[PDB]
Formats: structure tokens, C-alpha cells, sequence
């Protein structure tokens, strides 16, 4: 919607920014918001206080009827400095349209990510500064990270459409730095780029590819033997132990936790996956692009969710989703050896969705993030409660997209299913000799790809900074 | 319209093709087009040029016009005839042609070809040398005619004159994904271009649709569109401030051409560091003032030429019996410039720098405004570089030749419309911007002096820093071993 | 001698002089070059007689030599470590193919051909053809067609002694040796033994010709190639006061005054080491009848995979801290060592130290009988999987892998390698 | 004698060390001497700068002066005292004391530390500003004794001034392995470095072999050699060619100081850029001939100081009472330079330049010809770079104040020998150059005009893409980095 008015120039100027900004950038912390009064309408409030800030959360009044200044809209927005709404997207506009006429003049409003802006096209009253703070985790570790003196990579931006009095990046900065993002590493970025490739991530490979990968390996390990117990004990924990891996040196390191011949197999298949999905990736990154998939997400809004809802119905009453867990323990490498389709599809997912994202004006450094990045961090969810507490931790934006993406990709991928080779998933492939220079063309092929180029050069980064502890 | 029809991931994709060929790629010169029919539609310049190159090539090249032009002994036929090449009707040379290339004007080519294609046999080619026909108006060729493009970089006869030196003209080569049947595309597209001497200079693989829209950014901006604006600001400026008329005139219609052989050489690093010192930062200054200016009136021009805007707004033209192109022609042709004597004493060739400070900072302006707007609307530096400063030089030869007018001329009907449409827009632009010009900026040198360490290093490296610096170093390099093969 | 005549910077000048030639360079090819009845009525002379009897040859072939006669050698030890003259009408050259054995023929029969190295020197190129004539007589042989490095007499003879006596054929022996010995000394039946590491090397450095050290290592399961890695540094870290040592008496001269000493004392040294080393358990040994499988040779050769590294690296390294080029040094410190590795395998050291010049099996025992003693303590705390068994494939730390992966395939060597590898295989695509 | 025990590769291992350091490196600065006896032997410039450094650092610092110097308060004695240093004799200082920094000229070094070793207790540390002593004499120092060395890279005092102003200069320091027991040398050295804020400007971690044979390959080349060989070639030149006697001697006086102060700026290109373009195409030339000329005696220089040769001959004539160091300081302030009367009349900054031809091209010969001699020895492009262009500048800023004696008195008297070593070879041998001087080489502008754009592309291209302009931006880069960081 508002992107959509925007032109190609205007879109790719945005579609492209993201930049790791350095760490002379940050010498004032959460300086610019001393002081003054900020209102969320916990995770970060909590951290940005040890960071010496006025945090006031502002419930609902009904809430609010039945350690901060609990107050409410009125009781706190007047005052406020800054706003940092982080309700759900599917309440943005409502919100926003009930706390702008309680905002003084020359405040700031705060998203988290930035929906309601590009693709609601929510407007923002002339002189309030609209700016962006998104720390990159799922979950809660952002709280976690800070309280180990540390934190998680975040990015920032600022609306151009409201930026008043030029004072949005230096709110932002501050903002971010009392959330101990400046420790970790923040990428400034902006509201398009970040909604664009957040969707992408999320609906592709960052929840809709594990859907649909352990409702397609899971089932397919029962089809062929295996004790469904053990097999969704594999399935829950798996990714978690592969993407462990993958978080620790990206794909490269991945591939490399297999032996010779497996890896080469792995190699097969992530071609042949990306060559399969190819299509589906880009539909769905073309129908982000072109304000389809806002646009059919929110008429799901709008009729109840029924969509949304009889998605989770499905999802709920599958076999893996409704199996025994394998009582014994499971070795670390056997998540690996019997995984053998499993990396396959993290490295094919992972890849499209990068490449997919950078063909459509999405900057590498922020592509990264969105396909690689936090897939660990999501796997660690389904590590504990099944597909279930994935699409709890995630916004329903996201279940909604992984619905979208996993019930198309799955059939899309059940004859190549039907043709697995002994070895593929479940059973192990032993080591042995291989072609040597097979392996040396093919093992250069994968960390040359950009992906683990880019994901090098940053993991780099956000190393030097945990140096910094000093 | 056709590039409309594609969403972000599609447009980019073809925006973004831009190759330099390697000289091995173009081992079988002409050879797959030997022993074909090669028919091109309209002996125009550029149509009898390509001509007489292919044949000396060793191609077939037989001329194919309209009867009625025949019949009325028009010029197009008798400049065939006359170079003794074989002219013909439609249906008389096109039944049995392998390849059709249509080099009649723009605004013509949906005619040419809706009675050409009918006559074609199935599998022929057809071929164009500006992506127009196919991306802006949507001309749908039939599926099984393989549609390519081979576009000479050069404004005019240069892509003649370099192939009779035994050299040639850089050329750009594409071929329409949705015409390329059998595959034979680039086959055809490689073997026209080395027949027209490209492949001795330099051949880039691009598209269609990177082929239309820079060039058409190029050609109403920094090319053409900035050279006529600036001709006319810079002279009337000279007058309006007391040099002679005659003088001043001289001092712009070869202008150009001096500064501009130094971007020939050496990008606008070396076109800057012909100027002294203390003239160096004050032209760096003006063309910084200048690019803040004119970013946005190049920004629209750039998104117009995206959005359809433009060619929608040309067409209506068209169909308009080309009042707008026709009215700016002749009012252009009246401008004191176009009209002013000619300075019957000479000048030196140092005198058209340093009395050029503010025509050097234009040019450095428009250059990297042109380069950096085209590069921030998806177009690859390579294509951007081609199309904001590789033709300069020879945009300006025209100038130095016989004024505005030679360039007008020279250039196609698409080109003037769209230096028109540009430049009787940034003239009323700048018109504050001249009002406030110092002395020194232009018409009177600046006293070579002292000046600041810093600032000059800052200075010097902002301008060899620049992203077209250092593109253009690169692809001057080769082009410059290409051309070094002369032996 | 030559080389000690320089001054500090004039030997830089030399010791640092080697360009990887391009395909342009061959354009003519041998076109310019197209008893004592024939040394005089001769264009170039090419003396290949062994270094020993080299100074007699040419004492007795300038005489025959006509005026402005060009002599060619294939290493320039006489000119270098050999206080050698030569008259300055003659113009000296030299051609020499980066090859032990025959391949240099072998290779040439099927088209392609051996990368061969040429110089020119400086006192002796009156009529400034010295490159003309290299060029040429290289271009003769097939080198061209492989690639052709532009180095110097000195830069020449100070790697390639560096090279044979220690990575290429020194390390190789004593590795056998104290390999075969620890693994019978475990038990392991010593009919095996051998076959082990008979074909070990073959087998290991034939990854090493494809890939690098990188390849090598990364035929081992991650638990075995963290473990060589580890051995390897060990063994970097014992080892390299030898290699510094052996490169010092290389530069000094101090090794060709030992060994042309040795040439007045009939070679003692030299045949006491040849015949004692063919009296070891290894080289008298039965060879087993069975098979072993290629994979094999990897996983029972974990301290063998770490020897050729941390030799490679240690080789490759203290050349380059002698002033030697990298390039220079790659082909003398890891590209023939595979040849070599081949040797062995044919006919155990026997072959090796029968194919390798006098010069070189002199010096390889020099290296051996010295290396050998230096690593009994080494050998003598091994662990099970280092030597003859295999480690199990398993999991191992995330992190160590990783840091152990760039570790590896970030060392100076491995990065020239890649480079100078992928130019000769398009110097042979040039066919 | 020490260096010559050493062979090709443990020489070139210790001649090649010298990387740039992190800021952060020095975390804790100067508190590893943070109470602990600092004991600084004999009091001179040099000395007391360092001295009221670490004092502000925060470290007892004391001096030991000789016995006669305390009883007859000497100038060393008066400087301490004076500004409320500690001051007291060897007997009853060096024993005790952690760290006894030796900074006392080369000539007496040898018997300064035959008599403070004694003294010193166990553990004790050593510290240089030059390692003439270790490298060059086989001084042995107590193998419990740790030898670390702390060398600013300035003649001056700068060393002091920078440091009152929050700042510092670029110190290069090392340890010498044979005696680094407790492998705390690293340790003393870095905090040592901190104490005189060289951590503010960059630390170079080198080692006493780069540091001595580059130091002195800088000093009686380029760096001081060629500077008065300079002044003396082109005053002479500039009066022989009818310039006013007052007005050359100005002209050489504060030309080095104004050319040096760009090339301190920018580096050889920014020098050059200061030129008209006619003007630096000509200096471009005569630079290589120069080069062409100089060449062996550069190579000689070097070549000496490698094998040996110079220190050998320099220490004959300490023995030989300095003979050959004062005759040719005699003969030096003879000449009509050192006593020709200054103009009194402003001369601008553009004319130094202009009229500066030569002197430019002498400045980049020589700094090229350092660089490149010293690079061919062994020595680190980094090492290099800081002992050939560096502090050029700053001995320019000697002779503005007061000729050539000033420079002469400024630098030590092994430097200054160095220099007449260098000197009295030089100017003969370029007699016949000078004789060959065309119009505007020296003492008259070349005036600016066109210059072929090729050529002057090539020439700036030749000029930038130098090793040392490489090095030289990058380490450039760094200090400006330190320096940047002014919060």
C-alpha cells in the first residue's frame, strides 16, 4: 500500500539500505532519551531501565481494572516522548488511531517492525518522528543477552515521511543502545527493507520451510519404517542440532559436520530442492513485493482469521504433531548422519530465500538476517514444543505466512519425497572415499557462495563486539 | 507498456544485463550470417552505414523500401542505388529474408513492422538498434521470428568511418527473451555486430529493456539535453556579462569538444586536473551546486523514462504530427547562440578550460548525476557508464561542427524530442544559478594561486573516487587494449 | 663460490627473482633454436652430467666452444655453489622441469607437458639472447604448455636444495622409516606395515596434487582431521630448527662445501648412508599379499597426512623466510612432492633415492639420519588412531572444526597454491 | 659486529619487523611502571623531553648524571634540577632501579652502560632510543638484564610539545631477544611507549635491527643528507643564475619547509599537485633522472650500513677525536649559504613552489630512492616508509629556523656525520646535472598551459600508484585515526 506508491528509484532506495554501523557511532548510548518520559504500549523495557531510562508501560484500561508506572493511554501518552507501541500488526492501526490524538507535539512513535507503516499504510501525524527498533531474535533472548552484560544484533530506521525536527537516528540510536543492541551490533536499515525481507524470511525459510520440512521428513520416516517415537524425537530436535552448527559457521560449517560422502549427497539434494522450489520462493517474495500478500492477509483479518485459524486446525492434528517422543537420548552427530535431508533442505531454503531476497533490491548484509541469521534461534523453539510452539513464539502474521508457504510447498514436494535413495533421511551414509576433485570443487562451491561470504564477513563483526566486554 | 508488464524481480533482472564481451567470444566474426539474405528496411544514415560495413564484411545487405518511395524516386532509394547495393519492394526482398533489419526512425517502426512480418518466412530474424519498437510501445513479433538487437555506441557515421580504418565503434548486442525460438539469438546478434566492425572495439551483452531505458536517460540528459541547455545558458551568460558575441560563441561551440577529448582520455579525473589549482575547487564546487540542483528535474526524467511517462508522452506526439518536437526545433534554431557570428580570430586550446571553468563543473555535473540516477534506478554501472559519458565526446563533435543544430540533426527524433524536453526545462532552472555566478566561473580564467593542502587532497580524491571514475578507468582500459590490437 | 660474493641486497635481488610466465610469452616457441667433432660446430651446449663431475665437463667443453656458443644447464649448483667461470662470449641458460622421474617425457607424448623453470646468468649474456634461448629450448620440451616460471640461477639452486632434502624426499624417508618401525614396534603386522606405507604416500599426496593440503585433510572424518591437524603443528614445532638449520647451511653454503668435500672423500658419506639405509626393516620387508582400501590409507595414515603438512608448511615457510618467493617456493616445498610419493610406492626409498640426483639422496640422508632421532620421543608418546588404526568418525566441537578449517586452507601456501594450480589447468586447457 | 653475526634469514627476520599496533593495545598504558623505580642516565634534550613525559604519565622518574657533572652542576644537572627532577648519581640511583633508560649519544654509549650494569640489580631493564649500542657495537648486556627500547619517530621536541597539547608522535619500539629473561620486555617497552603518549599518535612494534639500519639509511639519505645537499646544490644554482644572493638564500631556507609541509599533507601526489601541470610533468622528469644519478650512492649508503662499513668507519673516527665529523661541520658553515643575508621581503607560499622546481623533484627522488634502497635491503615497506618521508617535514622545520646549522645541531652527530658522509659525495656528483638546468627547473615559474592529457594522466597515475604513496595513504590513514580521536 504505502510502498506501493512509491516508484522503482523510490522503492530500491529503500529496498537497499542496511548498514553495520561502526562502534564510534554509539559513544552515547541512550543518551538523547535521558530523561525524558518513554511509554511501551517488557523484554525491552526492562533492559533499557538498567540503561537509565523512564519506562512507563501503558495497559489497556480494561486491563488496567481487573516495577514501572503502570499507567494508562491518557494517564501517560500526554506526557510521553517517545511511544513505543509494540502490540500485535493485526491492532497497529487501531492503536495508533486512538494514541496520536493523546501525543504531544514533536514526540516519537515507536514501531517494532514496520507493517503498519509500509504495508497498512498507516498515517502518522505531520510532527511525530516515526522510527523503528527490531531486535533480531524470536524470542526473548534479547532480555537474556543484556542481563550477560551482552545483547542481540538490532536494526533501526526511520520513517523519512516523519522525521520533523531530523532527530529520528538520533532517538533510534538511543533507543537501541539502552536495549544493548549497540554491544551485539545495529544495522541501519529502514521501515521497506525491513518489512519486505522480515515477511520473506519468516513465511520461506525461518518458519515455513520447518513446517513443511518436518511434516514432509517426519512422515516420510513412518512411511518407511522407523518407530514414529523415535522419528519425532529426530524430527523435534534435529534442526536445533543442524542449525547449531549452521549458527556457529553458516552452511559451510554445516556441511562439513558430515562425512565425505554424505555431504556430497546433502550437495545433491540442495540443488535439487532449490531447483524445485525456485518457483514457490519467488512467488511468494513477488506476491510481498507487490502488496498481494499484505493485501490477502489482511482480508483474513477482516473475516475473523478464519484462514489463519483452520491453518492451526490442520497443523495441530498431524502425525508429527501428535506423536510419541522417543524416551532414550539421541547423539548430536546422529542428528547429523541420519539428517542427511534435512540439511539438504536448510541449505536449499536457505539460499533461495537469500538469493530471491537480492534479486529483488534486498541488500546482502540484510538478507543474511532474514535467511540465516535467526533460523537458528527459531529451530531452538520447535526444540522444545513441537510446530506448536513455533507458531506461538511467532506473530500470527508469521504463522499465517508459514501456513501459506508450508501447505503449498508440501505437496509441491511429495513425488520428489517418493524418490529418496536409503541414506537420504533416517539411515546413515558411511564414510568413505569420494572423487577428490568432486569434493574440492564441490566444497568450494559452498562457502563460495555469497551467503556464506556475507554470513563470514558479519559473523565476523558480531564477534569483534562480544570481544568487547571489557 | 512490455516493461510495465513486469513486476520489481523481472525488471531488475533485465535492467541489470551488461557484459563486456571477451575477443574470443567473437571467433567466428560474421561467418554465422554468411551465406544469408540480410534485408534492411530504410537507407537512412545509420541504414546505409550498416550497409556498406556488413558488405565490405562479406554479407549479402540488399536495401528493402516501400514501392511508393521507389516509385517516387525518393532519397532513401537513390542513396541505395547509388552505392550500388540491391534495392527492392516489401514483397519483393523480405519473403526470403533470414534477416530483417529495421533502421527506419522510431515513430515508424510499428508500421514497418506490421506489413514486414506477414511477408517474413517462418524462423527469420528480425533486428533493431533501439529497443523502443519492443519495450515502450509493445510491438508483439510473431513467436517463431528471432527479435535482436546490435545498437553501435556512436551518434552518427564514426561506426563507418573507424570499420574503413580497420577499426570500429564499441557496439551494444541483446536478444528478446520472449523471440529467441531457436536459440539462435546471439548467434545472429554476434555475427551482425563483428560485420559492422564491433567486436574490434568492444561488445556488450545486454537487454532490450537496460538498452531502452539508459539510453534514453542519457540521450535527454547528460548527452544531449545538458550540452544544449548549457550551450545556451553559458553563451547568453558570456554576452549578458559583456563578452562579444562572436567571441563567446566560439568559446561555446568548441568548448566541448576541447574539454571533453580530456574525458575521452581520462574520465572527469583528467578532464579536471587540465584546470589549475585554485579553478580545479571552484569547478568542483559549481558542478556540487549543480547536482543539487538538477537532482530532481534528472530524477524525473529518469523515473518518467521507467514509469512509460515518457514514451507515452512521445507517442503523443506522434500522433500529433510532432508539433512539440517540431516547435522546440525551430524555436531552438532561433537562439541567439544558433544565429550568433562566429569569432573569426582563433583560440588556445588551454583558453577553453580555464575560460570554461562552469562548462567543465556541467559536465562533471551532469556526468555522475546522470550515471548515479541511472545506477539508483537498477541500471549496471557498465551500461550507465556508456550511456552519461562514453558518447560525450563525440555528442560534442557534433557541436563543434555546426552548433546545436548538427547535434539535433545528427541525433535520432527521439533524441531531439527528448534533449528538447529536457533542456527547455533545465534552462529556466539554472537562470538563479547563472545570476550568481562569480568571476572566474566562466568566460575570464581564475589566477592560478596557492591553495590549501587539505582541501585540494580532499578535493582531488573526490573526484578519482567517484564511482564512474573508476568504472570508466576500467572499461577505458580495455578498450583501450581492443583498440591497442591495431596491427 | 658465486653466491657469497653478493652483499645482503644484491642475494635478495636474486633469492627473490621468480615470475609465473604467461601464454603470450611463447609465441616463436623453439623457432629461434630451429664427441669433439660436433662441441664445436655446436649453436648451444646442454651439460646434464651429474653435479659431482660438472666442472670437468665444462673445463673441457668451453675449449671446443665456438665464439658466441651458448651453454645451457638444468641446475645452476656449478654456477652458484660452484665458484664456476665461463668465458663471457658464452651465454648461459637454464631450463629445468619441475619434474624427478620421466613424466617431463611422459606428459610430453600426450600433448600436455611438465612446468619447467628457466634462467639466465647475469655475468654471461654478452649478446643478450639469455632468454631467447631459454625460452626456446623450454618451449622444446612442452613446458609452454604447462607453464613456465621466469626465475634465477640463484633463486633456483638455493629451493631446489632446500626442497629435495627436506619435504620432497628427506621428510618422506625418515617418515617411512619412523612410521614403519612404530607401526610394526605396535604390533601391527609388518607385512602390512609396509603395503601401508609403501602406497600411503601415493595415496595421501594424490589428494594433496588436487586440492592442496586442504584436499588432504579434508579426505580425514573431522575427528581424524583435527587430530593431524594438531600432530601437524607438534611436529612443526619439533621439527623446525632442522628445516632452519638445513635452509641456513643451503644459503651459507656451508652444505655444498660439506658435500663437495664429500666429492674429494669418494662420496664415504654418501654410499655409508645408501647402503645403511638399505639395511632398515622397511626397505627389507615383506609386502602384504592382501588389499587396502584407497579410504583406508587415509584413515590408518592420520600421522602421515600430519608429516606432509606440517613438512609442507615448515618447507615452504623457512624458504620464504630466506628471501624466496612463494610461487618459487610452492613447486619446490608441495608440487613434486606427489611425483616423488610415486616413487616410493614403485620400489619403496630404494626407487626414490635411485631417481632423485646424487645431490639429492645426499642430501635426504643428511635430513633422515637427523630427523629420525629427532622424533623417537615424539613418536614414542603417539595415541591410538594416530598411527595405523583409524579414528572413529564422530561429532567434534563446532567451533574447532571451523577454526581448524580456515586455519588450514588460510596458510600462505594453500592460497598461492589455489592460484597457481588454477593457471596451470588452463595452461593445459590451452590443447 | 652483531648484526654481521647474524645470517640471511635471522637478519631478514629481524629487518623485516614492523606492524602498526592496535589502539586498544595499550589498554593499560603506562601502569606497568606505575611504582617502580625509573632511572633515566645522563640529562640532555632528548632525555629531559621523555623524562617530563612519564612524569605527567605519572612515574618516578629520577636522573644520574656523572660525578663531575653533579660537583660543577653542568648543563645536564641545571636542566633536571631545574624543573624539579630528582636528580643524583649512579652509585646511589641505578641500584634499585627497575628500568635505566640510557639516553646518552652513541659515542659514549658503550662506556655509559660498562659502568651501570654493575649497578643495576637483578631483573633490572634497560631501555634505548636507538640501538647503535646492541646492533651495531657487540654490546653485552647482563642476561638477567631485559633490553627494550622506546625511539619517537621526531628530531625535534616535538616528542614534548605534542604531548602538553593531549597528543603525541608515532614511537617505534622493540626488545631485544637475547636479553628478554622475565619475557616482560614487551611489557616495560608498550607502557614506556604510553609513558611519552605515543600511544596517542601510533605505536610501531619494530625491532632494534629495522629501527638502527633504516634509521640510519633515512637520516644520511633523504632525510638530512639529501636536504643539505640540496640547499647548498640550489643556492648556489639560483645565485649562479642571476637571483638575487638575500633573496636565494629565503628561497632555500623555507622552501623545504613549505614543498615538505604538502608532501606531509599528501604524501609525494599532493606535492606534485601543487605544481602547474607543465610544471609537474618537468619535476616528474627530473625526479627520474635524479633517481637515475643517485641510485648508486644510495645503494652504497645502504649496502654500508648493512655490511657494516658505516658504523665501522663512523666509530674509527670517535677514536680518531671526531676528525672527519668537525671538519666537515667547519667546512659546512663556511659555506655561502649557512652565511648569506636573508631577504627581507615576503615571498608567497605559491612561489616556494614554483620557484621550487627541483627542490620538489630532489624531494621526490631522494624519498623514492630511500624507500625503494631500503625495501631492496630487507627492511618492511611500513619501516621504510616512516624513515624516508615521514619526518622530512619536520627536518625542513630545522632549516626554516636557522639553515642548515640548525639541522646539524638538531639531529645527533651520528646523524650528522651520516649527513657530511652523504653530503660532500652528493654535491659533486651532481655538478654536471645542475649545469644542465633547463629555464624554470629553479628559481622561475614554469608557466601553466596545456600539456598533453595522456601524458599527464600517465605522469599522475605514475606518481600515485608508487609503493610508498600506497604505504603511505594507509599508514597516513592510521595516524590520522589516533589523531581523530581528539574526545
Amino acid at each position: 500500500n504505502y510502498f506501493n506508491t512509491l516508484n522503482l528509484r523510490q522503492q530500491l532506495a529503500q529496498l537497499g539500505k542496511c548498514r553495520f554501523m561502526g562502534r564510534d557511532e554509539f559513544a552515547d548510548g541512550a543518551s538523547y532519551l535521558q530523561g525524558k518520559k518513554v511509554v511501551i504500549v517488557l523484554n525491552q523495557g526492562l533492559n533499557m531501565r538498567d540503561s537509565g531510562l523512564d519506562i512507563s508501560y501503558a495497559l489497556r484500561k480494561e486491563a488496567i481494572a481487573e516495577g514501572f508506572k503502570v499507567g494508562t493511554y491518557e494517564e501517560l501518552i500526554p506526557q510521553a516522548d517517545l511511544v513505543i507501541n509494540l502490540t500485535p500488526d493485526k491492532q497497529h492501526s487501531d492503536v495508533v488511531r486512538t494514541v496520536q490524538p493523546l501525543m504531544k507535539d514533536g514526540a516519537a512513535l515507536g514501531y517494532s517492525h514496520g507493517f503498519n507503516i509500509v504495508e497498512v499504510g498507516e498515517q502518522i501525524r505531520k510532527d511525530i518522528t516515526v522510527v523503528m527498533v527490531a531486535p533480531k531474535c524470536p524470542g526473548t533472548e534479547v532480555r537474556e543477552e543484556y542481563k550477560r552484560g551482552f545483547g542481540v544484533p538490532t536494526l533501526i530506521a526511520v520513517h523519512p515521511e516523519n522525521d520533523p525536527k531530523g532527530e529520528g537516528m538520533a532517538i533510534a540510536k538511543a533507543w537501541a543502545a539502552a536495549t544493548g543492541g549497540h554491544r551485539a551490533g545495529v544495522l541501519e536499515s529502514s521501515f521497506v527493507a525491513e518489512v519486505k525481507s522480515d515477511l520473506m524470511g519468516e513465511q520461506t525459510i525461518l518458519c515455513g520451510m520447518l513446517q513443511a520440512g518436518s511434516l514432509l521428513c517426519f512422515d516420510k520416516l513412518v512411511e518407511e519404517g522407523t518407530d514414529p517415537a523415535y522419528a519425532e524425537k529426530l524430527i523435534q530436535f534435529g534442526w536445533e542440532t543442524i542449525t547449531e552448527a549452521l549458527k556457529q559457521g553458516g552452511i559451510t560449517l554445516m556441511m562439513d559436520r558430515l562425512s565425505n560422502p554424505a555431504k556430497l549427497r546433502a550437495y545433491a539434494l540442495s540443488e535439487q530442492l532449490k531447483e524445485i522450489m525456485a518457483p514457490l520462493f519467488q512467488k511468494h517474495m513477488d506476491d510481498i513485493i507487490s502488496g498481494e500478500f499484505s493485501s490477502g492477509m489482511m482480508a483474513d483479518w477482516a473475516n475473523d482469521d478464519k484462514k489463519l485459524l483452520t491453518w492451526r486446525e490442520e497443523t495441530g492434528k498431524t502425525a508429527f504433531e501428535t506423536a510419541p517422543q522417543y524416551e532414550g537420548k539421541i547423539g548430536e552427530q546422529e542428528y547429523f548422519d541420519k539428517g542427511v535431508l534435512m540439511i539438504a533442505m536448510v541449505k536449499a531454503g536457505v539460499e533461495l530465500a537469500f538469493e530471491t531476497m537480492v534479486d529483488s533490491g534486498i541488500i546482502e548484509e540484510s538478507a543474511y538476517y532474514e535467511s540465516l541469521h535467526e533460523l537458528p534461534l527459531i529451530a531452538n523453539t520447535i526444540a522444545r514444543k513441537r510446530l506448536y510452539e513455533m507458531n506461538v513464539v511467532i506473530s500470527d502474521t508469521a504463522e499465517y505466512g508459514n501456513y501459506l508457504f508450508s501447505y503449498a510447498c508440501v505437496p509441491l514436494l511429495k513425488p520428489f519425497m517418493a524418490e529418496l535413495q536409503p541414506g537420504d533421511l533416517g539411515k546413515a551414509i558411511p564414510e568413505g572415499a569420494v572423487d577428490n576433485g568432486q569434493l574440492r570443487d564441490v566444497n568450494e562451491a559452498i562457502r563460495s557462495h555469497a551467503i556464506e561470504q556475507v554470513g563470514k564477513k558479519l559473523r565476523g563483526y558480531m564477534t569483534d563486539m562480544k570481544r568487547i566486554a571489557v
